[PDB]
């Protein structure tokens, strides 16, 4: 009887030519690292506790590819720390001398060039979960502030 | 003492003469369908796994109306596929022979003309959620690319 | 106390005896198609990915009219391609053998003469948005250059 | 090295002895009102929906002045409607019985004599923005046509 | 080897001499009020449900200032309702007798004169978020339409 | 029946002979730096917190090129600071001794001559995202004011 305007729906997705497809919950996931004390990042090379995040793969076909690796891309904090993400929230409130390190399943920090892939993980037919960890890395004496960071990843099927 | 310029706030809303009001989280929502392999859309009529999204109606009054239906409006991929959304992100990166198909609570695909309303759902006083599903539809051999799409919906109360 | 002259303000608008009124954001809008590779437009009939744009109608009264259609009027690239917009930015830099195609909600290219109206969209009282898509159309081997174009539209109410 | 003629650049500006300075984007701005229906302006005194626009003040010094007001100057539509702008685009095609009203931040229409100043908004050090609204005013039965208008403003500092 | 023109990037920001700095996500934010029924705004003085939004301050120094207040500036709907924002989207389609009220942390509606600051909130070193609410206010029998509004705010530190 | 003039639509884009094409959302994008305090920019060489932005590439073909680099072009603040964007808003109200630095994915600031390309990022078939950061740079004691800036970029494929 009465018809009114409702609104808009935006659909996001991608068609890939690969052995697996990234889950809808892994393409744009947010990782809450929590707070970290300055006393825990009081020197160069100091690290915080790790926070785990996963990249799920769906509809995997082991006949097409047997192993999958992930390479992360982002802004590095320095020219001597290529495996540490630079913080980026705003222009005023952000921690200095602090970055974010992404660790593959072997526990090694991945360099953020978009070309160095992590350790290959064998795939099974179906749903695959690749484990990663993230932590704060101190390039000096840390100062308080926001510690948000962003990165993109690509998956290599071989 | 010290007063500085802060910024600007924009308020978006609508006043409707209807039995229900669309929730602020449903008037403009993003649905992340994730990725789909090209191998899963290798023929005309192929479909992917469905992703659900809801349209929430607030402050519903059953004395005004008891049933609600939703009609979507968007560009169609072809004249032979009038229930398949055409992808629209940019001029370079997009999947070909692929479209987004919107499913109502009965599993049928809705016509994207803004005049074919979904199955009517009984309303109760207060908050009502109308379930919907979105998937990918292949009008041929799919090719890799971005698969973003947009559509608008209206709500009919009777 | 101190009075100085500030400037000038210009107001643009129209009064129409129609069922709806075009929104202020739709009477003069810019659509960013983005870049497209010459490799994707390497032959006659080649098309690019589509970019969407909407023409919003406000204060619609379904008693006056229930269906709305839109015709477009611009310079055609050729007499054998009457649905392709010719590019026009300057005298030096522009793409050759490239045009702009406007697609209505059925996915069909519209003739650019201001007399071939698109598919009639059902109207509801209040805000109405009519979806359109724009893409690049190759009338030959495309060559690099700017690809700016423009057109005027008129709305038919019945 | 080939040297060719390039063209001409014209610089516009003004040196003011005032507390603030009008932004380069506010000295000459175009306000797009959109379309309005004759049915919404079918009687004397009928108003349309308002469209907002701002006049921005830069480099404000509160030590010189603390309050700024704006007076608008233009051709009135009648002797009994001195706060309604007369339309002016060309000798034909303009709307009759329609005018433009500039609304203060208190919602009151401003007299278009260049001497009635608006509400005195309080200034802060730095960028300052004064909100304004423009709407269509019907002095009779509105007729279709173009509804362009122009006005000039001066800023009072005290 | 192949160099092409990419595009343009625009950087927006402000340098302030204040105890805090407004976050990049708070200087220009959109608040989605959602829809409201005319039945909920059927009389003068009727209010809708509130939608919350925050203004975030970064790099706060409690040594410089301990309390922060926010004053909003915009066009008032009338002269008796100086705390109700006037709607402004286009010349047609907006709601009538409907406004937007901004409520501070104490629930009181703020006068939109740009000089009546909200309740003082104590600042802590680092990130501070000031809670605000926005609701709909009826100045009579509400009529259907778009209900967009805009306002600017300034932050006082003392 | 009733046909009225609707308005104008302008299509903007480019045809490029390159390995990738810049996304429509990256050809002309506005990034919000936010506010920054003069206390954080109180000396030459002082920097602010970084704000990230991306240049998305679409329809990438790794058979044409495997790496992409971006060079930015704009007005430098001084002769000794060739990698700091000069602020440009208007004849009044801008900040002094403040500029914008665009940081490569390696964390280094880029020279703004349109010929110093950033570090190459490996490309994959399909959508590619190149990360960048923007911050404020002080060439002296910063003064309050607006801090808007502009720059153009070009992409090298090799």
């Amino acid at each position: 009887a009465t018809t009114v305007n409702g609104g808009t729906v935006h659909f996001k997705g991608e068609v890939v030519n690969a052995a697996c497809a990234v889950d809808a919950g892994s393409v744009d996931q947010t990782v809450q690292l929590g707070q970290v004390r300055t006393a825990s990042l009081a020197q160069e090379g100091a690290t915080s506790s790790a926070v785990g995040f996963n990249i799920q793969l769906n509809d995997c076909d082991t006949n097409v590819a047997s192993k999958a690796a992930v390479a992360f891309l982002g802004t590095a904090i320095d020219a001597g720390h290529t495996n540490v993400l630079a913080l980026q929230s705003s222009a005023a409130g952000s921690a200095t001398n602090v970055g974010v390190q992404i660790l593959d399943r072997t526990g090694a920090a991945l360099t953020l060039d978009g070309a160095t892939f992590s350790s290959e993980t064998t795939l099974n037919n179906g749903t695959n979960t690749i484990p990663f960890q993230a932590r704060y890395f101190a390039t000096g004496a840390a100062t308080p502030g926001a510690a948000n960071a962003d990165a993109t990843f690509k998956v290599q099927y071989q």
